[PDB]
């Protein structure tokens, strides 16, 4: 039968990259109004600590850290003052990441860099992660990867190949932490109209993305935060090696 | 922010097929017990109507209809007791069909069959049920697929070709009705635990399946009654043609 | 290293189906071109008659059957038809099939026959020729499905689920004719420009389909035959359960 | 029309990494062979020189480079005595690269290791040959992915990201590439029997990997040389951005 606090993160300390901004501050939010500590990373430390006193205007309490997540020394920082702060790490949702459309011909230096952002910081920080999540007996991992990882067009070879490879390592490290309880899903976000794209997109812009989404709607943030809250609480509690694809259904170009 | 109420589905009227046992009549239960008015739906009258009494007595409104999904004149009743016993149609979970281990010399009879069960009678109900939905402004189809839809293996042409196609159906059924501010998605689970294998299964038997699943642990009807809620609530507005699997990460043999 | 009767197909009886046109006519042509006898199925007899001769006018030995492959007692037919004239069966190439683009509330009866066609068929015909491969120490099974069979669009529903179920079939069937030493592949054509639509495309039709196609050509039904004839050749021994989509690239729309 | 000359690859110049032994050095054999000049690199010379000899023994022509293919100056060093050799370069077949079963915990240094070795390598190369093939028209860029690139097991986080990664690289290449004429496909090979393994294994561990491939044993070299000249021969010229799994339908734990 339906259980509302299993849908809820009361007690759980959650570690959330890349939420200064966009979808990674919604569900730093999200996850707060839903019972869990948090520590919000950014470079922007700015945005962070924004992020910060927002979640404490509704009650929920974080903390602020600047960390760049391809720096394996900021890494290993993020994680001992997040288990300082917060006591535990129960959560770790891997948002911060990126890359872009590039040229076949971008230099190595741009293809590499994909590489730090969607793939080697987020398997480093679940390294870091895991031994305390182990300790607790278990946690969860979430990263959000993208469509890229499925669909292929011009100028997407680093973007796509990284993306893809974050998503297979999804589905094989649910089995090296499987062990340690650990459950490690991934969410791949369509087009979110996160505040940045809000601003400069053009209602004909609009038209010609959605022109291939099922429910005509661009995303928003929340969306993604649904998603996030629902892998991450214990209602998930059987659900490993997953990528959830949230796109109304289609692919926006 | 965390909003509560988009995780239940409080007058909605739901149709849940196979609802009789196991993963149906959770699903009809955890439903009924998140705010939605259901019709209980088998092809036993008696399993129905018992899980239609013990739903009224957690204080929710269901009904029972004895429908066998395999008759498209049974289908069509089905959806008219609905229609007339909740007056709105806004949630079909398809939960029956079946079909199993079959050897490659199998009769066609039987190898149709699991079409009837997985494949024709999900599409047909999915056509009676839509023109409701739309009326009321949207909806969500959700059907109990399976891992033998994207497994191979020997002794499976029939039912795993069936579920094969009934998942790509999720897919593309998405964008025929998307535009009707439809919904729709599946849900792919493992070796989950319902009353009949609880007494069929031997704790020999167990330590075998749960030999390639990271969180080792048989599934409960619970977890895909969560998957199912959490699919069919608003909080899952902006995810469609999905197909999510529920195993622990793993495959049980 | 190199050997071109690795390539070849001296001493085969190959069963081609609905092979009077189109792909499935250059397959038969092919194939007896690297020294394979055929029998050359297909519902319009006189189509079938004319691949015929223009086999012989090449010195190779073709034999024509009219056959309605939706017909379980036409296949049995076709089969005992073939193991009489070309003394026994080594290849079966399921080519025949269709269905297409059809609105969500299409009759049944259109939903149903899309199965005939790619799934039920298919499947009885391998159940009839399996023994007899089976006889001889081994056998190649190859059935054209089509890319619908991994995408999705509107009005795809029935075509699309129907091809998806053949590919997964191809999937499993690889297990269950492994035994008997029979491998099972499948191919799935991109947009052939077989005579019919060479006739109707438009100089601007093409245009809009290559719009998302790397190697910018459409198909030509030689393309498919050269990749039939490489996974039923003996240089293809350990290829068992594949789809190979020949497709320049991308997807034609 | 059967054609032989279209599975021949007569005045092509191929460049084949990681070539001494196991399947590149059968693909530089099958390939000189076929009417292909080749240009064997790998980092054992000693290596590279015997199957140079070895080929011209068989009035094939090929010359040496010693390439350690995490190297980008020596990468561009394979480049400039490819076009210096051989005068033009219309096929790439990246063969080495590596990586296998790792602790969740191995160093970052091996975990970056696996994608010098299947992903940063292989993207530079195609980089360089690129330029050189669009002005001889044309090309065919072949890579030896991996099974783990598909499958999901503990203890190979790096090795199956990393050909995951590859992987979906060729599906995007494909695009970028495409309209420079060059097609771009993979192979994933499943357990072949090279020399090496040849004298490691023992009749007992054979008959456990075999365990679940449909067709019942181990694959030679051969079969890989086998798919990667079709697919690089002229008569695959539509086939591009696919990955071909030759595994005899199964997997060889
Ligand atoms: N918005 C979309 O449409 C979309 C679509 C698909 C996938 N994604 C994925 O979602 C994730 C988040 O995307 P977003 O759209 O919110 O991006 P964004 O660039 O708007 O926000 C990223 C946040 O992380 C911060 N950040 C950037 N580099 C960082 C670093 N090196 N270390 C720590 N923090 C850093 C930024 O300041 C910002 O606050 C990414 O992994 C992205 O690949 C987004
Ligand atoms: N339980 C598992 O481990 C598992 C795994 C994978 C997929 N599934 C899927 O979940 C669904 C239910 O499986 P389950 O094991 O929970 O089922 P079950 O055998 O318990 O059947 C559930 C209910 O469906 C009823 N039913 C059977 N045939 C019917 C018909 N023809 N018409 C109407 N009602 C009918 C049964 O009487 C029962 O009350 C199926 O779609 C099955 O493929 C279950
Ligand atoms: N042409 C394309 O672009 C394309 C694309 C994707 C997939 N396909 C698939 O390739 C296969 C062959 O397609 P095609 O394009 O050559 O088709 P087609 O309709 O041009 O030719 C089919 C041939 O089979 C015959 N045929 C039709 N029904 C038959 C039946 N019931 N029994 C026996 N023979 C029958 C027809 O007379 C004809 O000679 C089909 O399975 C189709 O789904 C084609
Ligand atoms: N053999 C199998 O069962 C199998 C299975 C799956 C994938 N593969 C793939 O096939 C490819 C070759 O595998 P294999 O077992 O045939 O390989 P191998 O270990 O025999 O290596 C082949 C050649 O590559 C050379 N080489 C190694 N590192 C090199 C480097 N850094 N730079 C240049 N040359 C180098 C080796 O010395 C050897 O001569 C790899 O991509 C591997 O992932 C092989």
């Amino acid at each position: 039968m339906f259980n509302s606090d299993n849908l809820r993160l009361d007690g759980k300390c959650a570690i959330i990259t890349g939420a200064g901004a966009g979808i990674g501050k919604e569900i730093a939010i999200t996850f707060a109004t839903a019972g869990a500590s948090v520590v919000v990373s950014d470079i922007n430390a700015d945005a962070a600590n924004h992020v910060v006193d927002e979640i404490q205007q509704l009650g929920g309490q974080a903390f602020a850290c600047r960390c760049d997540i391809t720096s394996e020394q900021e890494l290993s920082a993020l994680a001992d003052f997040a288990i300082s702060k917060l006591g535990k790490v129960d959560i770790l949702v891997n948002n911060a990441g990126g890359g872009g459309p590039k040229p076949f011909d971008m230099p190595m230096a741009d293809f590499r860099r994909a590489y730090e952002l969607n793939v080697f910081s987020f398997f480093h920080l679940s390294q870091l992660v895991a031994p305390e999540m182990e300790k607790n007996g278990g946690g969860v991992i979430l990263t959000i990867t993208s469509m890229a990882a499925e669909n292929k067009n011009i100028n997407m070879t680093s973007y796509a190949s990284s993306k893809a490879a974050a998503s297979h390592l999804v589905r094989n490290m649910a089995f090296d932490l499987g062990e340690k309880n650990i459950r490690v899903n991934g969410i791949a976000p369509g087009a979110i109209l996160t505040d940045a794209l809000k601003s400069v997109i053009t209602p004909e812009i609009e038209q010609k993305m959605l022109q291939h989404t099922p429910i005509r709607r661009l995303g928003q943030p929340q969306d993604i935060a649904n998603a996030a809250l629902f892998l991450c609480s214990p209602a998930a509690s059987w659900v490993s090696g997953q990528i959830l694809t949230v796109s109304g259904g289609g692919v926006q170009e």
